[PDB]
């Protein structure tokens, strides 16, 4: 498949919670946690209220958050994107929420079949997505250069941002 060839984050679009496409090449240049979200799961407030406490403090050193909704996980996400945009401002989010997408399967984001290969995006036993929250966190050149489980909250992540800006 197409997507296995692509070098970057930045080769791939996606389209925002407003059904805007953007063209990922707008992130070059600034560090990147790529996450899926979910609205009605046990770590929904951990995730939410420390990727906003990581926005709001690295925001100026130049990271940049992308949230994917996805309901493939007990079905977290039933949501409209409307509804998931009105609850992200519920903590005060100002980083960047994308449409409803699946992460898993055929019908699986390319981004996310990307991300999940990449030599620093392997998982601990196969590369699927296994829950709500897992983290990607991509450098200034949209490499994959760690990825975070759904069981690693946010500000972990803390430590390794300086290797990347």
């Amino acid at each position: 498949d197409d997507w296995r060839c692509a070098r970057s984050m930045h080769e791939f679009s996606a389209k925002d919670i407003d059904g805007h496409m953007v063209n990922l090449d707008k992130y070059r240049g600034f560090v990147c946690i790529v996450t899926n979200v979910a609205s009605q799961c046990g770590k929904t407030e951990v995730n939410y209220t420390q990727l906003v406490d990581l926005h709001a403090r690295y925001a100026e050193c130049g990271l940049r958050i992308l949230a994917f909704p996805c309901n493939q996980f007990g079905k977290q996400e039933p949501g409209s994107n409307e509804e998931i945009k009105e609850f992200a401002a519920g903590y005060n989010v100002k980083f960047d929420m994308f449409s409803k997408i699946c992460v898993n399967g055929d019908d699986a984001h390319p981004l996310w079949k990307w991300m999940k290969i990449q030599p620093k995006g392997k998982g601990s036993s196969g590369n699927a997505i296994k829950w709500n929250f897992t983290k990607f966190l991509i450098d200034k050149n949209g490499c994959v250069v760690k990825r975070y489980g759904p069981m690693e909250e946010p500000l972990v992540i803390e430590k390794d941002l300086p290797h990347y800006f």
